[PDB]
């Protein structure tokens, strides 16, 4: 087991709610664990994944929450101000193979420049 | 010599050491929610990262100092030895691993 | 090929972080606020700083911009959060622009 991680970014001004976010800017998709055709990253080597978000806030509250599997994992909220701001999170996730990880923010405008990453840190042995 | 990181999150307010109960991840038992501390038992290079949500201004300690003033956030690369502490004083998370050993 | 690592912290101009957490292999120049890249691989970078400006954006650079957004004009800006991995090339160049503040980068896979 070696290698996994892909960055992200959001180059659409709106987005979508309630559904995994399409990110379309590839900052990094080397081995392509990153699917771009549903926002979801797929783990292939089971291990401790580091994931770093960034959700543009402007003039409306925003509430993001990273899923894994099937289920809301972490939760964003950040008030408006007024003002642009992040909803940012990060965490450590171990990941078996199959568990898929995206973001999704409970259309949603002015998310464009947010950002989703995420790494492989120490694959299982 | 390879493994050590944590991710925990806040279950409640007051936000001395915080405490956070929430565990995404503590597979080494590293982090210590006792005390809210977490342990370097490899020495090296550590990553850490917060996003806390608490006129309140956050700060990372480092054995017994503050290293980090600081919502409020942070992330920082420390360089930990065995016996060194590392601690704080919508989800509210407190992150860190070993990045390189030695 | 293995470690390359800096934390540091705190317009158009990149942003000279001085207060040095880390910088044990030098990567980080904090006379121009860069990071040159000796180890080609994948980095992560990691950044929070306050800025209170206007009509303005914050991003990392690499050779001159990571993530731009063509977008409608708005306004306003207090403090910036990003993260995102970038393969670096020997020779590259990131650091933090608007077009305690932390900005902290790491080799994570090295070619």
């Amino acid at each position: 087991m070696y290698r996994s991680a892909f960055s992200v970014g959001l180059e659409t001004r709106v987005t979508v709610p309630n559904v995994p976010i399409r990110f379309t800017k590839i900052f990094y998709n080397q081995q392509n664990h990153y699917d771009g055709s549903t926002g979801k990253f797929y783990c292939n080597i089971p291990g401790l994944y580091y994931f770093s978000y960034h959700i543009t806030v402007y003039m409306k509250d925003v509430k993001v929450s990273l899923f894994k599997k099937d289920k809301a994992v972490l939760f964003t909220y950040d008030q408006y101000q007024e003002n642009v701001d992040q909803a940012s999170g990060s965490v450590l996730l171990h990941l078996e193979v199959g568990d898929q990880v995206w973001l999704q923010v409970y259309y949603a405008d002015n998310v464009n420049d947010s950002t989703f990453t995420g790494f492989l840190l120490y694959h299982d042995t």
